[PDB]
């Protein structure tokens, strides 16, 4: 299994993971808060680790960049065409 497609502007993939992870959480019976931005990113992350969508980062890699990166490769794989969101 070679790594499918390239990942350009991570920011768009993070946002799309806020969309899919946010709406999924909501429909699963939750509500992620409309708070600054990196807090919502981390909220989506916790939900996705619970949902076994991604693996838990250690407290050393529990950082805004690493969280966004988890969400990025998640949705990059989650899209069936593995689209770069460009």
């Amino acid at each position: 299994m070679s790594k499918t497609a390239k990942l350009n502007n991570e920011e768009k993939l993070v946002k799309k993971a806020l969309e899919i992870g946010g709406k999924m959480a909501k429909m699963q019976g939750f509500d992620l808060p409309q708070s600054p931005q990196p807090v919502r990113v981390k909220a989506v992350y916790l939900f996705l680790v619970d949902a076994k969508q991604i693996a838990p980062l250690p407290d050393s890699k529990l950082d805004g960049a690493n969280i966004k990166h988890r969400l990025a490769l998640w949705i990059h794989a989650a899209l069936p065409d593995n689209d770069p969101l460009k």
